[PDB]
């Protein structure tokens, strides 16, 4: 799990989650299919809601320009970001997200290599709420402060906990990444972190641009696009 | 070799092959390349005569609304159908079938992972012309009733046997899968077979959930999009 | 992190706490390449000593016969098991795992897919000691109770914190899986846990001898020996 | 399925099933494990009957001679030949070979790719006892002359018909290829067959030693050992 | 290195030369990322100049007619040609490429697995400008006639050396390949030269079927679009 | 091609090739099968050949201590090192190498990851008998002082010249790698090269320890054994 902090300011956190206590919200069942249904009991914006295309566009850009996520999601395609608000015990039980998720219909379709969940409620607005991911040997809790991304597998069972005060508004989406296998952007992303810190402390050595040429190489091999 | 019956009903069947007999037919010879060009002596409407995108259209919209073709074949990518006939002993001798496949001048390019036919005409109504697909250990003929289809991994040999009375009617095209080994679908075929008996017998099952993600988890190792 | 509890039981994991505080330690600088012998402060038994070969031997007999480290691991090679104290403030600063590690007298060779460490000191004996294991965003420390062990991927940098008080008695070692890649291991583990689970359930069912055959097919699609 | 005919002469399958005839038989539910135990209701050779060695040591110099046998399978390692008798009503129901067989002595263990079964009895002489190999879209069944393998993959869900009236004997193994995808394996072995065909046809052609290297640096990209 | 001589007529390198050397350069440093921007000295044209997007277009249309590019690239994305001319000591020190090099922004990115470089200067009309490429064992300089290209793969080091007289004016992009691996791209190319051959000197032998659907099928298993 | 100079010392060299010149020489045609024995007019010592063995056993010694032919060779296996001699007019004409050698004593195959030559003779002591290595686009001439190593992939045509004056004797054997595809091990070898390289210049750098924590995870990935 990757925690990425601030990808917006407070200020704008406080407009975002205005617009979102504002807004018109539908029944989150209709981006599941048939079986996670069952396990889905929140709301939910319709995918071209103007406000969900606009912060969509937004998260899009500010993604895009930040080094961290760049950096560790690698990534191709990001899925149209979806708004969720969990209130009134409102909660998504244990699933797992589809391994392929269509846009307009299949006019883009996404491999959901990495899932993401951008915070726009402080956790002191709800109780519960937490969304849960479960690995192969353990659990983590998720539960954090406003404006900050979570960026984890889409290998993983996960679920959001009922929020039982208050509410939890969020945003959510899935990316593809150009190297489909995490080990793979694991090794990739903290052999990036150590060029970077070689360029720090002694840039210039020619050693750097050859272990540049290996990470690039190894993208070279591993990137699908 | 996955035979597919009823794509079409059977007066959806007749009023397509109606028109099919009063087209203007071309020769085959246009699709081919000048390597395989040799073999085939059949007839064949353009790529964008205004039945050949209509019925091929139809044809895709059934396709990816027929849960038997969207599990064996999942499909990313469809060519646009080919509509052929064979008649006055018009045949295609044997060839294999380009790996790649242009759309439009190379607008969109299509990895023939599978083959298939829809058979529109009748069995009884044409001597011969029957599909032969010719394996590594044995060779498979097919002559299906009209409105099925007949789905096949695009690494064989075939041909088709010269048509010595009648008229055989019949679109063909590629598939290029989300997963291009054959084994890797038909695993994932059976699995998702034996996922989908388990429900109807004991819904609501824990493991349920958790071999659904191991189908999603397989898919997302495998899947090319 | 998996932990496997109880790989030996109370009593004998106190005769061989016994029997390893009595023993003749050698320096541990001796069996780590130099550049990790940098960060190894610690005490280990020779190769060739009797009892860490008898000890060993009782460690590989429990573990081939343990169900829940024959599925998480699938095996191939063992390591022979090696000892190692630390006391006084001996320690094992951060270091990787070689990723082939060679077997006194040729012949066999150790892809080192997975590390392991069995305890066998309390942890309430001694202070420090902590295995701690660095993810790429996470920190994990693993101090385990006497006769547990825990298992974990080789490609981790990995490090044992100074034990001030006490002194902490380990055996640790490494495995070549039937399947490299972690990922793999763990969708297979998962997968089996759900079979035994629905095997308890419902019996009998036609879709177990189906999914088994999955498993297996899967296994066999990844397994290298 | 790769029919491969006379391993032995007619001379030599009647000296061997004469031999099988007379042998002390055990019950076959002493090889597999429970799963299939329950689905197993044949008589077996213990595998260290001396008449089992001996067949088998005789199976393999002629198979590893087989040109045949040698291209389409590759092998590497070969499973020690069991050997099986279906009479009086004996069979074995569906199963799923294990995708690694240990084989005794510990040392060595072999990953199932290939399964054959080589047929001592005459089809004539028995009623049922058919090998039915079940496919993703597909039954075949299986009942070949005395002397005479079948080599299939091991993916597959197969069983033996019940014998009703005389008695079936046959020798089974399986083998570990080279080359562990089906795929691969023939796609090889149509290479092969295409370079000996030319090879005949047009010898010192310089395309034949480019060919031949082609087929060898597959080999070389694929072989596992 | 492939050397692709005569992409355009010597009439055409003129025209393409003077409308370079009448064209208004920028600096290069624009297409270079803050890292190789150290090493790039030299002058670019504009990505959408319009003599930039005039001749590219026409390398485009030349290099996918070209039968020699088609079977040793197998191109999928050709990134539009960029265009440099080195003079007054311009250079471009040592440098690896971006495993992906992005187009406008995104819309389109290519994976570059290829580079090439086509000359519109005399080696005559210009001292040093030698394109270097440094591969593991051994170092290649190139400097080809007006109007020829070279192919290499893109995981080399390369460089420019400084031109210390005249003008190097030239075209470079980016391939990527339907096939990533260049071990895998020269097995096609040399297969497809020994299929071709077989073709001249014994046509409608039936074993050049068998082996054009060898080299397909390889191209299935290999090919990414 | 990578150059590995002075195995063995000048002196060693002498006492060698004064060993060669005085032994008993046999047809070389007795190791290579038919086809590349058609190609194949020198001289080889039988395997059993007890200067063969001698030499060979000291030339393993020597590279298996050798960091140099470590790193780039990775080796997994290495073939008994073979000895022939040119003379005479004696030649080796164009062949590829077996994917797989069989050692003489049975249970050993070798994948011929990799080629080498050891030289024995002075280059000016005999006239012709370069190593002629067939690339896709070009030849490479080898022809090394004595006492140096070539080494190069397995995947080339390669050829020895006739020796019209003098002699030629010379070690050649095969390397099965524990890394299969050589652009792997190529990356793997510059890498080293470049954290030596740090390792000397900033010592003690954290970054050092990482690096060398990813060249070994890329090593457990690639890694066949």
């Amino acid at each position: 799990l990757l925690h990425i902090p601030a990808i917006f300011t407070a200020e704008e956190v406080s407009r975002i989650r205005a617009a979102l206590e504002q807004a018109e919200w539908a029944d989150g069942k209709a981006t599941a299919g048939y079986q996670s249904a069952k396990a889905k009991h929140n709301l939910q914006l319709p995918q071209d809601h103007p406000l969900a295309r606009e912060i969509g566009e937004a998260m899009l850009q500010r993604l895009w320009n930040h080094p961290l996520f760049m950096s560790a999601a690698l990534p191709l395609k990001v899925f149209p970001p979806l708004f969720n608000c969990y209130t009134g015990g409102g909660s998504f039980d244990f699933h797992i997200d589809n391994a392929v998720r269509d846009v307009h219909g299949g006019r883009e379709r996404v491999r959901t290599d990495l899932s993401s969940t951008l915070f726009f409620s402080d956790p002191e607005d709800y109780d519960g709420g937490e969304l849960v991911i479960q690995d192969t040997y353990g659990l983590q809790q998720v539960k954090l402060p406003a404006g900050d991304l979570v960026l984890y597998p889409g290998t993983s069972l996960h679920k959001v906990n009922p929020v039982t005060r208050g509410a939890r508004y969020a945003s959510f989406f899935w990316t593809q990444s150009l190297v489909r296998e995490d080990s793979q952007r694991t090794l990739l992303f903290e052999m990036d972190q150590s060029i970077q810190r070689l360029t720090r402390d002694v840039p210039d050595h020619p050693s750097l641009i050859r272990l540049t040429g290996t990470y690039h190489n190894l993208l070279r091999r591993w990137s699908e696009l």
